[PDB]
């Protein structure tokens, strides 16, 4: 799924690619599961959708922390914006 | 883009969807820019791709903070894993 | 995503669609995660991928059990083939 | 379609890929046949669609059993949730 | 899947659309089931894939027969070319 | 558009794939042309679409015969279902 | 599929849309049938594909003529370039 | 976007593929530009779309002329149908 | 291909969408035509590809000028970066 | 992503491809952010979307300036149309 041939990409970029697409897929599930739970009128299916959505959030944040630990840029920008109170554009 | 009729989804779900796809697109840019900068053979284009890559990271973390402030599940799991040191699975 | 206009589908079909695509997306994660784990270079990422892969398997079977309780056709065929021992084709 | 070069994957991974995508396509057909049967008035076509929908369920469970027999993680999770009565979330 | 709004299409057209895409999807399964059968290195899965393939062929011809009974143009061309022995182009 | 690397597919599988995709595309044209003819508000264009539609049916049946001659499974099922009058499910 | 609401388009545009997509699909079939004939091993199949490819060309030019008879811009440009011999850009 | 591995296609087929997809993309532009022009709520933009639409037609016919000079089947069917006035089917 | 229903979008946004996708399609043709001219060995086809590529650039810059005239952000950023000499990043 | 083999493409064509796809992706962000900000119902999210939209414009014009410095055709047509006053079609 690379947009470039593998022989022109370092290993670091290729691993970062693997983490980024994983994070992306998990965030897509978060969106899709919440949509289906809102539209779902069967109580048993609704409880499963929400429960598994929340574990997709956990997987996503697991992957994001792995990226933070190998990316100074992610680390820098995460310290600026995450867990703040002021209007986002003021940080 | 939505997978369900809008009138069945809560406004919070629809607004979260908007933010979630924004974060997704910003994370995709982070991956693609790095791949193209790796394969890039001209230094001028390389520096521009890395610089805008890093601002895409900033944009993604801005969106994630907006998600966190309105999503109890994101807040909880972000608290658990982000800015940690132990092996991620131990958390 | 749906192949027919919602007005012509019963809610049973739409709820089944919701469950079936959820199961499909979970099985896709099981496949893709294993592919990335194998090709992975950094062992830390490999470990995360395997661990969360296995939870996707759990999600999948949770969804499949819901389908079974609502679908007599799934129930019948799951009874015939699941947790058996001899060649699968002999079971038909 | 694979997401990693074939030379980086074990044969088990690649065989599991072939089983998982087969299962996925079979599950997709179950969904699509049902939607078409609903939106179709001609009883003759409706009947063929249902009869083929049900055979796709069968193909799906055959493939899934093949996966269980070679995947401890599938077996463990299938033993927990499949063929139960209590609320699904109470089984973990 | 439709390329035109529904209010501009007769009922026979829509039912024909449902039938045609059904045949298409079944023919696609024949193709993919064969490809994966060739590539897989596990005879258990090979035998399942080939067996499911042959059932998809059966579904295909079932749907085609339904089309034939509804479409004179299909009937005529089928009588011309099917179950013959001369080079195909000569049968014009 | 293949689903497996070429070197793991036999020559016969690939040729069959070429024929099957050809049949699918022709069947797709039958569907799309009918839909366009229905919504067409111009006699000339309507007349052309219906004429080309019927020719695509011929191309389709031409290809299906080529498949039949190289597929015992297609041949067996075509004899069972094509050109009958009993309810399709009653055939076997 | 249309890229605009049907009510904002004239019937001319919509009928022209139907002609242009038909022409496009026919031209696509021309290309695909030729590619298959080349990579084909069995001679019988090759001739079936060529024969059907040539009929798709005919369908294509049929559709194009219909477009010409109602599009003065197609007619003008078709008169400039079709059935000529000089270098195309010199026209 | 070839449908067969290039190794199995003659260079004549690949050159025809190049010309055919170019012509397809130009016809797609002719269709889309007219849709956006109709639905346009701004006369200035409408005028640019129509003007450039007509140059897309010109590009299309330039490409089709190259195809005709290179393909006997296109030449023959173009001779039959283009610039006629009786019913297309009667031809 | 709007990502939101037209009812929730202003007129300026929808017209900007129409101009932006037009610009995108033109830049896409610029890329594709240059690639095909590089790989094409027929002199006649090469000259046509290049000539029409260059007119796609013209169309794109026409569309961009139309956007700049409606968008102070495009205008402000265009003044900062376009027609300059310093290293691109040193321009703020 | 390329439509031709790389060995046949000059290194300048390939670097132009990388830049053109980046400009395209940035222009798509500009369109999608405006649409989502319009339909947005929360002021805090709206302002974030517009702020980052505007930086996507800045990224697009940075990339475009890089293209202009290495593409005589982009330079020429940009000189003719950008930062003009009279009707656009009168400048050709
Ligand atoms: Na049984």
């Amino acid at each position: 799924q690379l947009h470039e041939p593998a022989e022109l990409l370092s290993e670091e970029t290729k691993n970062m690619h693997r983490a980024l697409v994983t994070l992306i897929e998990e965030l897509e599930a978060v969106d899709w599961y919440q949509q289906r739970a809102d539209a779902c009128s069967e109580p048993g299916l609704h409880d499963v959708l929400i429960h598994n959505k929340n574990e997709e959030v956990e997987h996503a944040m697991m992957t994001l922390e792995w990226i933070r630990r190998r990316s100074p840029v992610f680390d820098a920008h995460m310290r600026t914006y995450l867990f703040t109170e002021r209007p986002i554009l003021e940080l």
